[PDB]
């Protein structure tokens, strides 16, 4: 299966983010926006894995998920990847993700033991969309800059989820394979 580990947002942040997506629109650029139900914080893309590996991972996530207490985070600002001059991923950042950053590192090193490749510097983020090609660069850049410091709201990081993704014609469908609530 195709799988990944994620932290999900709440409705208010979700409503706020969709409206922001609608504001960015499709004039400055051709963008595949993430579906409302797929907006989350990716802790780690696992690529193709077996049901059997899926289980090993669950047991590790549970021993890690309990070592961290639930906290509130704030979704703020719009960032672009790779560069402001080479824009492909439009994303919303997180106001203080050190605890989230620390979780990601512990998940990364633990799964590395199983033969999993590590990843680039982790930046806690919620991808809002991906640019297929730019139409009007001045427009996009100015549109995005007006959202540089936007405060979209906050939610409570309360669980860690292992998910399965299935690619369908126009959209990837996600399925929660397991959820591990954090401590208190
Ligand atoms: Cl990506």
């Amino acid at each position: 299966m195709r799988a990944f580990i994620a932290i999900d947002v709440n409705e208010s942040v979700r409503d706020s983010l969709v409206r922001a997506q609608d504001y960015i629109g499709s004039k400055e650029a051709k963008i595949k926006f993430v579906e409302r139900e797929n907006l989350h914080i990716t802790l780690k893309f696992l690529g193709e894995i077996t049901e059997e590996q899926a289980e090993e991972i669950k047991n590790i996530l549970k021993k890690i998920a309990e070592k961290y207490k639930k906290h509130e985070v704030k979704v703020k600002g719009i960032g672009v990847f790779p560069n402001p001059n080479y824009i492909r991923v439009i994303w919303a950042g997180i106001e203080n993700d050190e605890i989230i950053r620390e979780m990601a590192r512990e998940i990364e090193d633990e799964l590395a033991k199983l033969g999993f490749k590590k990843e680039g510097n982790f930046v806690a983020h919620i991808t809002l969309g991906r640019v297929k090609f730019v139409k009007d660069k001045l427009g996009l850049t100015m549109k995005l800059k007006e959202l540089a410091n936007e405060d979209f709201g906050s939610f409570v990081v309360d669980a860690i989820e292992l998910k399965k993704s299935t690619l369908t014609p126009k959209g990837p469908i996600y399925e929660t394979l397991a959820r591990f609530e954090l401590s208190e």
